[PDB]
């Protein structure tokens, strides 16, 4: 157990636990300091740190010392006894706190127990010499005022209040010569710097403090956790494992780059969640081994150690005693000590990854801020932790009795006000970035506002060494965890070996190096024109000197005048926005607005599923224009085409080494031996993969994830200054009334800011959404696939290297070499998948990825599509698409393959994808348009069969290819094995689906069957169990290729492939995402036009036509003519047949020239009767259900309507459309729908039914029923003539 001791400040100095001290820094002279015993080693001297600093710095000044805090100043802090002694309270109440749980009282037992090596690196190793600044402190025992008499005491903690920087705690080590006894296994002396009132403040991105902007947002900390984050560097420092090792350097080669000091690994391990991802596995390894090296030499010292010459009174057998227990050396049966791997290893998990801020925050239900690399806050005050109603040592301020305990309520700082209070802004120092263009406007940025990116030199090449592989060698992993449970369980971590007396001989050597501090600009100007993230936000805001603002989407306006406010809200919402109204009318605007900006706010939920991206921010770039340029033009259409990496301010040069060669020991004729090394090699050859794997995570988390997490934040603040301006307004206009109109004027300004904080955080977890996807999907397919490059290579050249060795050791393997030569070839076959969670267990990152895995549509490693005349691959994965001159392209994404040989193209695929192995699994999905056959070529038409598309390499891969109405998938393994799957459609139908008609293909191969899909629906499947291993990333050749007509040609679309089997759901939702359309359809499935010719087609009645009645303005129905020769393989009815229908524009006399056919247009019905155009009408006084349509020359009369409403009722993708006539365009007066009727004729002569083109009121009832009635006589298509149906 821990016992923390009780004392006041003036109780009188008795020589044994109030003290008069010379602190280590002191170099032996000046005064001495009252100093207080609270726990065996562990000292506080309830004084201002003055060590290395000038006395006029700890005045607030135009200075700070560090570039990356809000530094606050208070010289009055600790300058009275009533102050000091109040500091001691604190500390002694934070102090049963930390022990008040196991874990805290095993780090500060570890902590007591801990003691420093008699000695440093100096010493002989047979000697313990105490006479060392790191190991023996002095007090004064002698009467006041004179230093006649000084007692020596070892000491491991001494902790001091804070320096100049009050929120800037810190753990100081003890430096010798150049030295760090802390940093080479001794451990020394360790002092701090601490202030338990000003607390830091943090707010968590990802989440929201109380969901209030317009009121105090974020957390304070628990001292006690600051505390405690303090006590684990001086854990650390005690243990001598302190080291310092390739450090994470921000690159600082940019203006919109923030500064700050190098981060040692040490920080982030003491930090702990995800951080320690940031120090890659070269760099975890590199420590460990420092760490080791160091207790080596500790071991031999104590097996050497015979005396201590600094005191004779030491008994060295107590102390060889203490250092085995605490260093955890076993020793045999006569004394001999030695290095335990496995004791090692779990001490050093456990300082370094059991002990950490977060781990303990966990455990102590403390809330603190999700990463080292997360903007820092102003701190706050708390007003007294020596209040229990307030603080106490159980829960801290999360008081369960105040209901205070769930989700960190008591250090919510919109919640539990009454336990703190800001601070002046007069007494902080920020170090500010002052961003001035060439003129000059200047523009002040925080530099915790910049972007953090780690520059390239922060990252270990350890990789590109070689490696010796013996019989021997093992695999080396450092896992970044330690579990907490067992370490607060643990029965043999916490010392049962007798702590040595402190008394000493008063040390006489006061060598010693003393830091020198001293503060730098708190403002560092800078020049540059750039319009950025900075400049962006700042037009945003306005002067407090002003109140009466409008807003404006013109950025530069905004800059320029300081009454006007930039927006990259809509066009309406700025409008509205500065709308000035009557006082009656008041309260209906606010109510427009404020919904406007709820709406506004709300298009971060944008879907854009036919580009394959389900979610998009629309207005980022507008907000921020960050990265590049992302404010001009439309931030939707360049995000399709460059994806995540458009919003990166910095393309980082990623740091992915040649894997070093590896080295396979010779061992002639050892058979085991030999083989030994071969499996360590390729064991080893996994531990690069990982380790390459952990390089990537460590890089994309210092330099990509920050970027993002910038721009999450900035999107946080542009949110806000957006709803703080229409506050403004709103107030202003509200302001300019007189008091007895605004009794009267009905508003609730907290329902209002109720209302726009809502929106702001629905808006906000869209936009976390967004950008973590963004962020995974640089990580995957910019950053991974480049790691898969290097390690493929790697793979190669350790492949022959293995191969040969097999070779030149075939004898001493006998009938072996054979066996072990296959063992090779399907180990380096199988390659490593990449899984973060092995990296790293922080749940954020852990859910981003799963998040991103789970979702389909990246699984798309191919999208071919449309862009400036021109077909690129969208998928981010950057195949190279070369589109040869014979291939027609349209801004419809159609592109059409022809006869010619160079109508082709060609794509070289991304080789470093996860594609193959394991069980071939991929998707393959395009629209495509086959031409009719041409009756006169129906033997070859379904004779030869061609390849349209081919994916080859080493003779092995797949195509797809087309044998008249047959469409060909097939599979080719690397042995040659074949297997196919097809779908053909019907030829001898009277009106095909499929035929010169547009329609949806989509095959998936599984490690059982390959499946063709038609529009949705399973077609055929293969069973492929006994095909092997199918190469399918080779190049991929589209091009029509065999025997065929010059005649022949193939429309496609939308070409892409999944590397994962689609389900019929994901196939199902694909095909009804891209028939999406705002416009109708024709026969074809192309889009429909104004003022093109067209037959009609009637879905209810296939085989008839219409044509205008020789005797009558009517149109009668007749049987469509039929394919007359005599082939028994064709069989349909002739398309171009009837009136030549053409649809007219109702609205815009923009002329008769051409259009698109939208859905709810109006429209005029016209046709051809020979060298005149006609038209549809409705006679307007029918009263039966239908009537005939008339069918007359273009006129108006008042007796027949002539307008009709082009619908689509059918909320599944067809191609059919109907034709409804209402009393006008305004009224809701149906008419009825354009469809076919029957008619009983019965005259003088003949008797008998014919069918009538007609309108009728039933259709109206029917068209809503659902599954919608495809077989309607309302369902019409339009067939105009093409050159793919020939009859
Ligand atoms: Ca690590
Ligand atoms: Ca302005
Ligand atoms: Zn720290």
């Amino acid at each position: 157990p821990v016992t923390i001791n009780n004392f006041n400040y003036n109780d009188p100095i008795d020589n044994n636990n109030i003290i008069m001290m010379e602190p280590p820094f002191a170099r032996g002279t000046g005064r001495y300091y009252k100093a207080f015993k609270i726990t065996d080693r562990i000292w506080i001297i309830p004084e201002r740190y003055t060590f290395g600093y000038k006395p006029e710095d700890f005045n607030k000044s135009s200075g700070i010392f560090n570039r990356d805090v809000c530094e606050y100043y208070d010289p009055d802090y600790l300058n009275t006894n009533d102050k000091k002694n109040i500091f001691l309270q604190t500390m002694i109440k934070l102090f049963n706190r930390i022990k008040s749980k196991p874990l805290g009282e095993k780090l500060l037992e570890m902590i007591i127990n801990g003691i420093p090596y008699l000695g440093d690196r100096r010493v002989p190793l047979e000697e313990f010499n105490t006479n060392i600044a790191s190991v023996t402190v002095n007090k004064l025992i002698s009467n006041p005022g004179e230093v006649e008499r000084k007692k020596g005491i070892f000491a491991n903690l001494i902790i001091f209040g804070p320096g100049p920087v009050l929120n800037e705690n810190e753990t100081i080590d003890i430096g010798i010569q150049n030295h760090f006894a802390s940093r080479e296994g001794f451990g020394g002396i360790m002092q701090m710097k601490f202030c338990p009132e000003y607390v830091s403040v943090f707010n968590n991105v990802q989440e929201n403090k109380g969901a209030s902007i317009f009121n105090r947002r974020g957390y304070f900390s628990d001292p006690a956790l600051i505390l405690m984050h303090e006590l684990i560097h001086v854990l650390h420092g005690l243990y001598g494992i302190k080291v310092d090792d390739l450090p994470i350097v921000p690159n600082e080669k940019k203006f919109f780059m923030q500064s700050t000091d190098a981060i040692q690994a040490e920080e982030l391990y003491t930090f702990g969640g995800q951080d320690p991802s940031i120090i890659t596995p070269s760099t975890d390894k590199s420590i460990y081994d420092k760490v080791l090296q160091n207790f080596r030499g500790i071991v031999d010292r104590l097996n050497k150690v015979l005396v201590c010459i600094s005191d004779p009174n030491i008994n060295i057998n107590i102390y060889k005693n203490k250092f085995k227990d605490k260093y955890k050396f076993v020793e045999d049966s006569e004394g001999k000590y030695s290095i335990d791997v496995e004791s090692f290893d779990k001490l050093y998990k456990s300082l370094m990854f059991g002990f950490t801020e977060t781990n303990i925050a966990e455990n102590y239900k403390i809330k603190t801020r999700a990463s080292y690399f997360s903007d820092s806050l102003p701190p706050v005050k708390i007003k007294n932790l020596l209040d229990n109603e307030i603080y106490t040592i159980e829960e801290g301020f999360n008081i369960s009795d105040k209901d205070m305990e769930k989700e960190y309520r008591g250090q919510n700082k919109a919640i539990n006000k009454q336990a703190y209070e800001e601070i002046s802004k007069e007494h902080l120092a920020v170090y500010k970035i002052q961003m001035c263009k060439s003129v000059g406007i200047c523009i002040d940025v925080d530099n915790e506002d910049l972007f953090f990116i780690a520059d390239k030199n922060s990252f270990s090449d350890d990789l590109s060494k070689n490696e010796r592989i013996e019989y021997n060698t093992q695999s080396n992993y450092i896992e970044n965890d330690f579990p907490i449970n067992e370490l607060i369980l643990d029965t043999d971590l916490i010392s049962k070996i007798e702590l040595p007396s402190e008394n000493t001989e008063s040390l006489t050597d006061f060598n010693v190096d003393v830091p020198v501090y001293e503060k730098q600009p708190a403002i560092k100007k800078i020049f540059t024109d750039e319009n950025t993230i900075f400049q962006y936000l700042y037009s945003q805001t306005f002067p407090l000197d002003i109140r009466d603002i409008s807003l404006t989407s013109s950025f530069d306006d905004a800059l320029l005048f300081s009454n006007k406010v930039y927006s990259f809200f809509s066009m309406d919402y700025i409008k509205t926005a500065n709308k000035v109204v009557e006082a009656g009318l008041f309260a209906g605007w606010v109510k427009q607005i404020v919904n406007d900006f709820v709406i506004e706010a709300n298009k971060s939920n944008t879907m854009d599923k036919i580009a394959d991206i389900s979610l998009i921010v629309p207005y980022i770039g507008l907000a921020l224009n960050v990265g590049n340029e992302t404010a001009k033009g439309n931030f939707e259409n360049a995000f399709e085409i460059a994806g995540a990496s458009i919003l990166l301010e910095f393309i980082p040069e990623l740091l992915i080494p040649v894997v070093g060669a590896f080295l396979l020991e010779s061992y002639i004729d050892n058979k085991n031996k030999i083989i030994k090394t071969i499996d360590n090699a390729l064991t080893k050859r996994n531990e690069k993969w990982s380790d390459m794997y952990g390089l990537i995570v460590a890089q994309w988390l210092s330099t990509v994830n920050t970027q993002f997490y910038t721009i999450k934040e900035g999107m946080y603040k542009a949110l806000n200054y957006q709803a703080q301006a229409l506050e403004e307004i709103i107030k202003y206009r509200y302001n300019i009334y007189s008091e007895k109109e605004k009794s009267n004027i009905n508003i609730d300004f907290n329902d209002i800011n109720s209302k726009l904080n809502e929106g702001i955080n629905q808006a906000i977890d869209n936009i976390n959404n967004f950008i973590n996807g963004c962020s995974v999907s640089y990580l995957m397919k910019k950053m991974i696939p480049l790691a898969v490059e290097k390690l493929l290579d790697f793979d190669n050249t350790l492949k022959k290297n293995l191969l040969n060795y097999i070779d030149e050791n075939k004898l001493y393997l006998i009938g072996s070499a054979e066996y072990e030569k296959s063992k090779v070839n399907k180990y380096l076959k199988t390659i490593m998948p990449f899984d973060l969670s092995i990296y790293t267990n922080d749940t954020i990152l852990i859910e981003m990825f799963n998040k991103y895995n789970s979702e389909i549509l990246n699984n798309i490693i191919l999208n071919l599509r449309y862009k400036d005349n021109n077909l690129i691959d969208l998928s981010g994965y950057g195949a190279k698409v070369e589109v040869y001159d014979g291939v027609e392209l349209n801004d419809k994404n159609q592109f059409k393959l022809t006869s010619s040989a160079n109508s082709k193209i060609r794509v070289t695929q991304n080789q470093n994808i996860i594609f193959n192995s394991v069980f071939l699994d991929f998707s393959v999905s395009f629209w495509i348009r086959i031409p009719k056959y041409k009756n006169d070529g129906i033997q070859n038409y379904i004779h030869n069969e061609y390849t349209i598309i081919n994916c080859m390499k080493n003779n092995s891969g797949w195509k797809i290819s087309i044998r008249g109405n047959r469409i060909i998938w097939t599979l080719i393994d690397i042995n040659g094995k074949t297997k196919s799957v097809f779908f053909e459609y019907n030829i001898r139908e009277d009106i095909s689906e499929y035929i010169n008609r547009w329609f949806f293909v989509t095959i998936t191969n599984n490690l059982n069957n390959a499946k063709i899909y038609i529009n949705g629906k399973l077609e055929s499947n293969t069973d492929i169990k006994d095909i092997r291993e199918v190469i399918a990333n080779g190049e991929i050749i589209f091009k029509l290729d065999g025997d065929i007509d010059r005649t022949q040609f193939i429309w496609m679309k939308y070409f892409s492939i999944f590397n994962t089997e689609l389900s019929q759901s994901n196939i199902e939702e694909r095909y009804k995402i891209q028939s999406y359309s705002e416009y109708l359809k024709d026969f074809w499935g192309n889009p429909l036009m104004y003022n093109k010719e067209y037959y009609m087609f009637n879905a209810g009645n296939k085989n008839s036509y219409i044509k205008l009645k020789k005797d009558s303005p009517v149109g009668e129905i007749l049987t469509r003519s039929k394919y007359n020769q005599n082939s028994k393989y064709i069989n349909y009815r002739d398309l171009y047949i009837g009136e030549k229908f053409i649809i007219r524009r109702k609205s815009n006399s923009q002329s008769i020239n051409d259009d698109i056919v939208r859905k709810e247009d109006y429209i005029y019905l016209d046709f051809f009767n020979l060298n005149q155009e006609w038209r549809v009408y409705t006679y307007k006084y029918f009263k039966k259900e239908e009537e005939k349509l008339f069918l007359a020359p273009i006129s108006d009369s008042d007796e027949f309507y002539n307008t009709i409403q082009i619908k689509e009722y059918d909320e599944q993708p067809t191609y059919s459309c109907q034709l409804l006539f209402k009393k006008d365009e305004e009224s809701t007066d149906e008419i009825g729908l354009i469809g076919i009727h029957r008619f009983y004729e019965s005259g003088i002569v003949f008797e008998e039914y014919k069918d009538y083109f007609c309108i009728s009121k039933w259709y109206l009832k029917e068209v809503k029923r659902k599954p919608y009635n495809l077989k309607l006589g309302c369902n019409w298509q339009f067939i105009p003539k093409d050159e793919g149906w020939t009859e």
